[PDB]
C-alpha cells in the first residue's frame, strides 16, 4: 500500500535525448528512427525573440548550421524541415534505440512523465498534468527546451510534450510532437495570457479514491448529491464541471470501495464548503487534482 | 523556474532489474556482473513468514531451486549465499548492462529514488526520503519486494535501498545492499514499533530556500535567532536538532539567496509557533521535509 506521484520508467526515453545546438543556442532533441525532433526556435538569436519570422530565420540555415551530439557521436543533419513548432533534422543513422513510439496529443487532466534534459543529458523524471488552461506546474531551467513527456502502454513510448516555454508566472508551455501548442500559445518572447486555472475535479475524486483505499476515510459522509447539485457547487471554487463520461471513468474505482462517485461527490462538496480543519488526507493538506483514474488504478493494482 | 519531488533518470538500474522465483514465491532481484541480488524471504511460503528459520529454509534449496529470468533470458544460477537479509545468487552470465555502481548505507533525511518493480518489470520510478525512524513513505504492492532505491553521481549509480516489508501502519522497510535492515527493524510477520517520527528541519529549510528562489517570499519575517534558540522551539515540535554541519550544507543556498541561515530558521520558528494560517508555499499547505539541500542545489541549477 501508500501514494506517491510515479513516472514511468525513463529508459526508453533516456536513449532518444540528443543535443541540438544553433550559433549560441544549445537545447535538447528527441532522436527517433533517421529524425531529431526539437524546439523550432533553437535558430532565434535572443533578438530574434521578440518578434521571429521562422521562415526568414529558417531559409537562412543549411543542414550544417545544425550540430547535434549523441553522447561523443556527431550526428551527420541532411535535411531541416519545418513542422508547425517543431525543427525535424533528417540525419545519416537511425537511432538503434528506437522504441515503438506514437505521437500523441492528450487532452486537459491528462497526466505524463517529463524526462527533464540539459545538453541532451537527463537529469530528472516527474509526473504532471495538462492544466484545464493547458499550461503545466513542472520544473524546467535553462537549457531544458526539448525535453519531452510521454506515457508507456507496455511497450510503446506515447510522446504528448515538446517543452518550449515559460510564463512569466512560472508555468511551463509546449507542443505535441507535431509541434502544434497545447493552448492559446505561441513561441514568440510576448504578453501571452493563460486563462484561468480551475482544478481538475475527476482527478480530485480518483485521488480521494486513492485515499479511501489506503485507510483514509475521515472525509466519507453520509449524504448523496446530483450532477447538477454538485457542478452548481464546483463552478464557485473554480472546479471544472463533472460530466457523466468522468462517472463512467470513476467506475472501476467506486466498485473497488463501494462507494457511489455521486457519494464522493457529495464528500468532496462538504470538504469545498467546510474546509479540511487541518487534516491531511494522504499526507496533502490540499486537494490533488494531478492523478488521473487510469494513474490511480496503475498503483492499486500495480501495471508493469 | 518550478520546484518538483524529481527522481533520477531510471534507465541504468532498468538493466539490472530481473524476476527471482523459489518454489511459489516471485519477486525482483538486482543483477550486477555475474550476481543476482534479492530478499532472503522468497525461499518463505506465507506459512514461515511467521517464524522462518532462515538457515534451515536455505540448507533444503539447491542453485537449481532457484529461477531467475532477466526478460526472455534464464540465468544459469552457479551458486547460492545469505548475506544477512539478501540472497547472493552467482549466475554464468555477467550483465552486460552492469553500469558503474557502489552499495552505500544512506543516512536519515538523505533521498534516493525507488524503482517499483513487478515480476522483474519496471512499473514506477519515485524519490523518497529515509525517514529519522528509519522507515521510508513508499508505494508498493504485492510483488514489490526486490525494487531498489538508488542515487546517481553522473555515471555511477549508489545503490542504497533494497524493499522488503509493509508494516500495519502501511509505511516500508528494507535494506542496504549488503542485507542490513535501516532501523530495528527484521524480515518477521510480527509485531515492530517503528520508533517516533520526526521532521528533517535541514530539509524543511533548503525547501524554504527553494521557495524564495521561485519568488514565494510571504513567509521572510524581521527577526533572526540563534542555534539554541531555534533547537529548542524545534524539539517542541518534533523536529530534528539543526546542527552546524546543517548549517555549513545550507551555505551554497545562503549565498545564492543573501539571506543568512538563522534568518531562514527565524522565519520557520514564526510558521512552527503561528502556523501557516492556510497559505501554500511552492504549492504545498505543509511544511515539506523530503528534499536534501543537494536535491534543491541539483534543482536550481540543473546537474545532469
Ligand atoms: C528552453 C530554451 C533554452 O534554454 O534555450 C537554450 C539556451 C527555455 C526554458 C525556459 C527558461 C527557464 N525556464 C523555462 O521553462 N526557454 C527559453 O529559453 C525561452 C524562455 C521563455 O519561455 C520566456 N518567454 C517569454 O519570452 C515570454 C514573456 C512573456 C510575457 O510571455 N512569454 C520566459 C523566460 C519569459 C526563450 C524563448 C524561446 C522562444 C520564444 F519564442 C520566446 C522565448
Ligand atoms: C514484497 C514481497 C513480495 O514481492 O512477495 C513475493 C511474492 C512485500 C511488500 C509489501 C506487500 C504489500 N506492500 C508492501 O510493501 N512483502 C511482503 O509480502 C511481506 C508483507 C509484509 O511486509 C507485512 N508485514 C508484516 O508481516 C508485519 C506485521 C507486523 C506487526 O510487522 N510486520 C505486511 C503485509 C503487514 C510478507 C513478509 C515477507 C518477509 C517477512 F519476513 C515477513 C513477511
Amino acid at each position: 500500500s501508500g501514494f506517491r506521484k510515479m513516472a514511468f520508467p525513463s529508459g526508453k526515453v533516456e536513449g532518444c535525448m540528443v543535443q541540438v545546438t544553433c550559433g549560441t543556442t544549445t537545447l535538447n532533441g528527441l532522436w527517433l528512427d533517421d529524425v531529431v525532433y526539437c524546439p523550432r526556435h533553437v535558430i532565434c538569436t535572443s533578438e530574434d525573440m521578440l518578434n521571429p519570422n521562422y521562415e526568414d530565420l529558417l531559409i537562412r540555415k543549411s543542414n550544417h548550421n545544425f550540430l547535434v551530439q549523441a553522447g561523443n557521436v556527431q550526428l551527420r543533419v541532411i535535411g531541416h524541415s519545418m513542422q508547425n513548432c517543431v525543427l525535424k533534422l533528417k540525419v545519416d543513422t537511425a537511432n538503434p534505440k528506437t522504441p515503438k513510439y506514437k505521437f500523441v496529443r492528450i487532452q486537459p487532466g491528462q497526466t505524463f512523465s517529463v524526462l527533464a534534459c540539459y545538453n541532451g543529458s537527463p537529469s530528472g523524471v516527474y509526473q504532471c498534468a495538462m492544466r484545464p488552461n493547458f499550461t503545466i506546474k513542472g520544473s524546467f531551467l535553462n537549457g531544458s527546451c526539448g525535453s519531452v513527456g510521454f506515457n508507456i502502454d507496455y511497450d510503446c513510448v506515447s510522446f504528448c510534450y515538446m517543452h518550449h516555454m515559460e510564463l512569466p508566472t512560472g508555468v511551463h508551455a509546449g507542443t505535441d510532437l507535431e509541434g502544434n501548442f497545447y493552448g492559446p500559445f505561441v513561441d514568440r518572447q510576448t504578453a501571452q495570457a493563460a486563462g484561468t486555472d480551475t482544478t481538475i475535479t475527476v482527478n480530485v475524486l480518483a485521488w480521494l479514491y486513492a485515499a479511501v483505499i489506503n485507510g483514509d476515510r475521515w472525509f466519507l459522509n453520509r449524504f448523496t448529491t446530483t450532477l447538477n447539485d454538485f457542478n452548481l457547487v464546483a463552478m464557485k471554487y473554480n472546479y471544472e464541471p463533472l460530466t457523466q463520461d468522468h462517472v463512467d471513468i470513476l467506475g472501476p474505482l467506486s466498485a473497488q470501495t463501494g462507494i457511489a462517485v455521486l457519494d464522493m461527490c457529495a464528500s468532496l462538496k462538504e470538504l469545498l464548503q467546510n474546509g479540511m480543519n487541518g487534516r491531511t488526507i494522504l499526507g496533502s493538506a490540499l486537494l490533488e487534482d494531478e492523478f488521473t483514474p487510469f494513474d490511480v488504478v496503475r498503483q492499486c493494482s500495480g501495471v508493469t
